[PDB]
């Protein structure tokens, strides 16, 4: 739009490229997401528009949705840093535990809010988790999946990450729930603690087999109905489960306990965002300040 001046390519999401822009009028700076051209589906517009109402302290506010020349522009509140970069910058030392815990608690609140309104993210990842100098962390691109859909190949000619995708999605379940966001957050939680991706799969089956190698191949005992999933193959190699003490050290037992409940195979046994908030892991939760470099 003519009311925005692109300052820099802040990223390239699934539905489109994201830019840091300057409203030539208001003078406010925002992150402008342009989504590519038959005229854009009406259903999407109406769905995306509803998102303008779901406002929460831990959800990146969607200021306006601009649909001109039959193109889509999502105007979001701008934040100075994503979790990915912050992590890379913390690589040598690592993010302090008090901060990791504050971030998880805030993300969980955001999720609780979204899940209570029957809205899920479906594609949580370090790249759409934004932080500010205030010690707050926010979820970006919420509800955009129900608007369109994330494939395995992107227009940016790059590659879609499956590292945080819940097993029910990889196994073909087409009617997944809020539980998929909990799984992703769990994978992110573990990544913050170890400074290494939990399940860095390079393909769908490679992704599924890395999960299996660590948590063990799911069966009807631990996941009733798993063998009935569309893509479940009786020929899946049978891997034994591995202790969480080796999965995410030196995370304390409360943290390990919580992560374990966030990583349960059965979506129904997977702890909810609301319940996660009552976990003893957050008994001593605080809100530290990140040492950000901008
Ligand atoms: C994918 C994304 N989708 C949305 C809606 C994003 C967003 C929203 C608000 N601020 C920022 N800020 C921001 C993003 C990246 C960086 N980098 C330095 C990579 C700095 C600030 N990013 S990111």
């Amino acid at each position: 739009m003519e009311n925005f001046q692109k300052v820099e390519k802040i990223g390239e999401g699934t539905y489109g490229v994201v830019y840091k822009a300057r409203n030539k009028l208001t003078g406010e700076v925002v992150a402008l997401k342009k989504i590519r051209t038959e005229g854009v589906p009406s259903t999407a517009i109406r769905e995306i528009s509803l998102l303008k109402e779901l406002n929460h302290p831990n959800i990146v506010k969607l200021l306006d949705v601009i649909h001109t020349e039959n193109k889509l522009y999502l105007v979001f509140e701008f934040l100075h840093q994503d979790l990915k970069k912050f992590m890379d910058a913390s690589a040598l030392t690592g993010i302090p535990l008090p901060l990791i815990k504050s971030y998880l608690f805030q993300l969980l609140q955001g999720l609780a809010f979204c899940h209570s309104h029957r809205v899920l993210h479906r594609d949580l990842k370090p790249q759409n988790l934004l932080i500010n100098t205030e010690g707050a962390i926010k979820l970006a691109d919420f509800g955009l999946a129900r608007a369109f859909g994330v494939p395995v190949r992107t227009y940016t000619h790059e590659v879609v990450t499956l590292w945080y995708r819940a097993p029910e999605i990889l196994l073909g379940c087409k009617y997944y729930s809020t539980a998929v966001d909990i799984w992703s957050l769990g994978c992110i939680f573990a990544e913050m603690v170890t400074r290494r991706a939990l399940f860095p799969g390079d393909s769908e089956i490679d992704q599924l087999f890395r999960i299996f190698r660590t948590l063990g191949t799911p069966d009807e005992v631990v996941w009733p109905g798993v063998t009935s999933m569309p893509d479940y193959k009786p020929s899946f190699p049978k891997w034994a489960r591995q202790d969480f003490s080796k999965v995410v050290p030196p995370l304390d037992e409360d943290g390990r306990s919580l992560l374990s409940q966030m990583l349960h195979y059965d979506p129904n046994k997977r702890i909810s965002a609301k319940a996660a908030l009552a976990h003893p892991f957050f008994q001593d939760v605080t809100k530290p300040v990140p040492h950000l470099r901008l």
